């Protein structure tokens, strides 16, 4: 019935659509879960539900803890390849991505928001079973080693961190990676300018950065995990946008051991204290640009888990990032795209000319294509450098987009003949419409994205400055002549009369 | 059957392989031939042999002049997508392009060459029929208007110009586009630094520039039209190289109205005089980067046609350039890669490290990917900006490559984990391994390629300086640490042992 609000309805729709395979054969958390999911992503196969994982004998409740759903946001192979993404928002599964983005943009006006509603503990399935700190041992759960060279088992790849500011004015829901540190403990990334850091920075500012309450929620409402992955504004409570998107309040319940509220329908909730006063090793991970660099090591804060609540037969969703295409593309890039569309929308100049933006997956969410209406472009009476200075100041440096676009390294301005969602069209335009280096405006005083390989393995990690450009793929005269024409030399570029005769009668030609 | 030496054998082997579609229904040379060929390239369909072109009723011999063969160098839909390129050289049709290129490169040694052999006219099928000047009217032949906004009907898109230097030391076979100017005339591109220009320049040097003898041959031996598209060196005679590649001399015959030699197995030979001091309108054309710019306009020199020889039921092969992939990618791009690879083969530094080079068609032949052996790279005790200057200087400024590599505007240095022939792999490495701008080395004094749309519709068309860069997609430590380690996060990047999944896949999904 409602896959936006209920993880298990999400699973049931995929099963109904023929886009889910239950695997009853024993699969090993050590490396095979990741191989399978990867082969699923890459060939656009059905999402695998792993019912029979190889279990450690000391696991405290193996019949319940846990199965793995993989590829929850991976592309589908038969119809609309973005079905799984549409489904997270409870939309028609054939809703294509450009429209999925319009739906999110459409619902970004705060007047559409609906705050979550508290309900009693017996309306939540995950409140059926409990583990205290003493009983908890994360070492024994079937947490996968997703990639060779991963510095730990990454238990948190598709659940949601719930952190609240000390004054209670902002409750943030987001995704960030997490690996098992020891029996009772998870460490993961907590970096500028991510909200998990902003919010915890507040607890630090008040001298309580050792005992920051957190919940970590697995199998949350699919619309909730989608937004958990979207960079909505600083200070914004994700729950309220999720509500609008669902035209319905997210039902939530209070934790057992802190006063955070978590969704009624989760598979498993982990409760504890984020400890920003103790650093620990958090291991390299195979991430969104397609590498694991096994010798890359750094220290990160520690989440001390004191409690766990979980339902019968818990299912954990999982993301196993690498080459395109996967959740670190469809969700990290798609949702950057959606928020940047919204924000641009509200820009008095950029809203007149920008038709659409999208992060082509082929570029691992390092590029943002920006589709410009040339007719309205002429009216502005501008040029390549000045439009590029405006765009990049806005996307790289504004208080609006400083964080939102932080992962992006190249912005690609193109005219409105190119469906930016079709990479054959984007790559044609990129190689044929910009002079190497000359039509790339370099911004040196911007914060680079530390995960970009070219930065992590280069000098940009030491310097922490620059690395970005805005590339204009719009011919000089497209800025001045509104009747500028070229014929695009493919079949679809022929005159309508010709295409129609040839297409209608193709069987007469190619018999 | 010899598809290297005989066009009709080439056609027969595609037929035999299921990669040919005889079209007997009437197709119009006005836009339709072009629209059908565009759909066939783009969907990698069988090559279309149009048996029934809509004829002007005044054509002097419509049963013979002419049929059209489309997509001769297009990609095939079923096995080795490059099978047509292989058969041009007479190779097994499943020969992959890397291996096609190795073959061309292996045979670049002048030792291996074999000059052509003169045979009597009664050995040439195209000597069966003849047209004198008074009889010729190019405007009644079913020449196609290939793209909307083309300035004229482009008759020459897969034929071979033959021009010989006054001193008869150098004879060049090449492709350059040519449209019909009038009932007796073709105008075509003759621009720097192409050999059509270098060789005709010589006549203008000698003051005899208005009467340069030429032949223009169609349906020439597929190995010859293939080399006709390869930038072999200045002053090198293509016939010799082609013979080497065919392990047989190309049978040639003498033109009727001049002393030029033309392949004996052609469909139609045109003969006449290239007039370098009569410049006429040579209207825009749908070109290799995907665009026809309808109000781009220049003038070009004139080929006056005085004689046509042809054979029963002449076939004209054609190329209808545009979006990837078509002959302006597999041939223009592939052979620039091939000649580049060989020339790099003779460089005392670059041959230690370069495994392959390729123009990915997705980049419309503006990009050259250069695959570098990492272990041998370390031994060079070098870094990004030094290697970039070296590589960029050689391809853009050396007497060896100034012309060869003229079409390329971005050279991309990648390590040897990247199969540079699989664009999925190349674009991964491009986007993720170079910092924009910091890792691009601009060259501002080199000659830009004037066809490139960012040039043609930009200042580079005027300034004729710059427009190019070398882009490093090799991590700094790849140059110093030989054991530099990273895991590729696709399926093929997991340990060989984790076979288990592949061999047992049906147990998971079944
Ligand atoms: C969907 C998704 C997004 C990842 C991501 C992953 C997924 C599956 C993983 C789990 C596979 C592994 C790593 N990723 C992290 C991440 N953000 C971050 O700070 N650290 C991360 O380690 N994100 C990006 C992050 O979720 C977005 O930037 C959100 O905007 C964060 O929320 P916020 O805007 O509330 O800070
Ligand atoms: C296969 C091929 C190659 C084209 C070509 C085409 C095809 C089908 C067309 C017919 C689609 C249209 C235009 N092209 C021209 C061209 N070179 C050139 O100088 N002017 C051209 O108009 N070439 C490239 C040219 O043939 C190569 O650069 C050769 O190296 C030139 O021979 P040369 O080295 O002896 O000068
Ligand atoms: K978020
Ligand atoms: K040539
Ligand atoms: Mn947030
Ligand atoms: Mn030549």
């Amino acid at each position: 019935l409602n896959p936006a609000l209920k993880f298990r309805d999400f699973i049931q729709v995929l099963k109904n659509e023929g886009d889910l395979i239950e695997i009853d054969t024993e699969v090993d958390p050590n490396l095979e879960v990741g191989a399978i999911t990867r082969k699923a992503y890459e060939n656009k196969l059905a999402a695998p539900l792993f019912n029979n994982l190889k279990q450690d004998p000391e696991n405290i409740d193996p019949k319940n803890l846990f199965r793995i759903l993989g590829c929850p946001g991976g592309l589908r192979g038969f119809g609309n390849d973005h079905a799984r993404i549409a489904l997270h928002l409870g939309l028609d599964s054939q809703t294509p991505m450009k429209e999925i983005i319009d739906f999110l943009v459409a619902n970004r006006n705060p007047k559409k928001y609906i705050p979550p509603v508290l309900v009693p503990n017996d309306q939540s399935p995950h409140k059926k079973h409990h583990l205290t700190k003493e009983q908890i041992d994360l070492t024994k759960l079937p947490v996968p080693l997703l990639h060779h060279g991963d510095g730990g088992k990454f238990i948190q790849t598709y659940g949601m961190w719930v952190l609240q500011t000390p004054d209670k004015s902002w409750t943030n829901w987001s995704i960030a990676r997490g690996m098992v540190h020891d029996s009772k403990s998870i460490t993961g990334l907590v970096i500028n300018p991510q909200h998990v850091k902003q919010v915890s920075d507040a607890w630090v500012a008040a001298g309580k950065g050792d005992k920051i309450p957190f919940a970590l929620c697995f199998g949350v409402p699919p619309a909730a995990i989608l937004v958990s992955s979207m960079p909505i504004p600083d200070g914004a409570t994700e729950a309220e946008y999720i509500g609008g998107l669902c035209n319905q309040a997210v039902p939530v319940v209070k934790c057992e051991t802190n006063d955070l509220e978590v969704p009624a329908d989760c598979e498993m909730v982990f409760e504890g204290y984020l400890d920003r006063d103790t650093l620990v090793r958090e291991g390299p991970f195979g991430e969104m640009h397609g590498y694991c660099f096994p010798k890359d090591h750094h220290t990160q804060p520690l989440y001390r888990v004191n409690h766990i609540s979980y339902r019968d037969q818990a299912i954990m969703p999982i993301s196993n990032p690498g080459l395109c295409t996967d959740e670190t593309h469809t969700l990290i890039g798609g949702l950057v795209s959606a928020e940047t569309k919204y924000l641009i929308s509200q820009h008095p100049v950029l809203s007149k000319i920008v038709e659409d933006v999208f992060t082509p997956y082929e570029a691992q969410a390092l590029w943002l294509a920006v589709k410009i209406n040339t007719h309205e472009l002429v009216k502005l009476k501008t040029n390549a450098k000045e439009l590029s200075n405006l765009v990049g100041d806005f996307l790289f440096r504004s208080k609006e987009c400083y964080k939102v676009c932080s992962i992006l390294h190249e912005i690609i301005l193109v005219g409105d003949d190119i469906d930016i969602f079709d990479f054959k069209q984007l790559i044609w335009a990129y190689t044929t419409r910009h002079t190497p280096v000359q039509d790339q405006l370099y911004f040196d005083d911007v914060k680079p994205f530390a995960l970009a390989p070219f930065a992590s393995q280069g000098p940009l990690i030491k310097t922490r400055q620059g690395g970005k450009c805005v590339t204009t793929c719009i011919f000089p005269k497209q800025f001045t002549d509104p009747d500028f024409e070229f014929v695009t030399c493919n079949f679809n570029g022929y005159p309508e009369e010709v295409k129609n005769k040839i297409s209608q009668n193709w069987d007469k030609y190619y018999k």
